[PDB]
């Protein structure tokens, strides 16, 4: 679909404002609720509302060169940190609660109530995602994937 | 100086044997690093390629190539490749004159403990547009810089 959205980039704080003011606007996103769904993508704002299951998981991910920001409208989630040596950080984020964070982010979303819905937002658009492994020695890589 | 090779990118053993044969050519790049030191050998739609000469205390740190394969050709002296492994003990490789190794585009890594005056010649391709950076915040949480 599409929003009427500005066209330049936006920042950390813009992406959070869009998010926050989308959730309050059900017109534009409650019918793909019925799991993602694109919202809008242009050369410079992506939207997508992603609905959860227990098992969903995103693993570890940067977002390459994109801002982005959360609200979670329904249910919760939570947001990961990593830490060197693998004690790494968790936050629940609860409905109606969002955050923001610039392209040097990495991080993993998981542990969502079933049935929980959020709002993501990037600018530049996510073009590229760095997906994070480890095998079995341990050994870390970063698979940098296409999602245009 | 252009190079003979296939119009497309090239994968890690090809990368590989190029900063081999490179290395059994000294007449192609001497010249290029004899004063004020470091030199691309070529660069174009496909590839990178560089000349390096090391100092003790040079230290790449840790980074990813985005989506570059790569490798490396030690000409004279030695390098140490290190891989980061979740939990600290980051695994280490001394890389010794005559020895070359490659790899592919996941590849996260840190060349560092260089002998004085060491001499290398390392080949990207696709050509390094972009590297992630990877640091350490206040909390210890990890993140990663994309570099163009
Ligand atoms: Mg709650
Ligand atoms: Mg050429
Ligand atoms: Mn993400
Ligand atoms: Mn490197």
């Amino acid at each position: 679909g599409e929003l009427d959205l500005p066209e330049r980039n936006l920042d950390r704080r813009e992406l959070r404002d869009l998010v926050n003011e989308l959730a309050a606007h059900p017109e534009r996103w409650a019918e793909h609720v019925m799991h993602y769904a694109s919202l809008h993508r242009d050369a410079y704002v992506d939207v997508w509302l992603l609905c959860w299951r227990a098992e969903d998981d995103t693993g570890w991910h940067d977002h390459d060169i994109s801002s982005g920001a959360v609200r979670v409208v329904a249910g919760a989630l939570k947001e990961c940190n990593p830490r060197i040596g693998g004690e790494h950080l968790e936050t629940v984020v609860s409905e109606g609660e969002s955050f923001s964070f610039g392209p040097d982010h990495i991080h993993r979303l998981t542990g969502a109530v079933h049935g929980s819905v959020s709002i993501h937002a990037y600018s530049p658009p996510l073009w590229r995602l760095g997906q994070y492994s480890i095998d079995d020695s341990g050994v870390m890589r970063r698979v940098s994937v296409s999602y245009a």
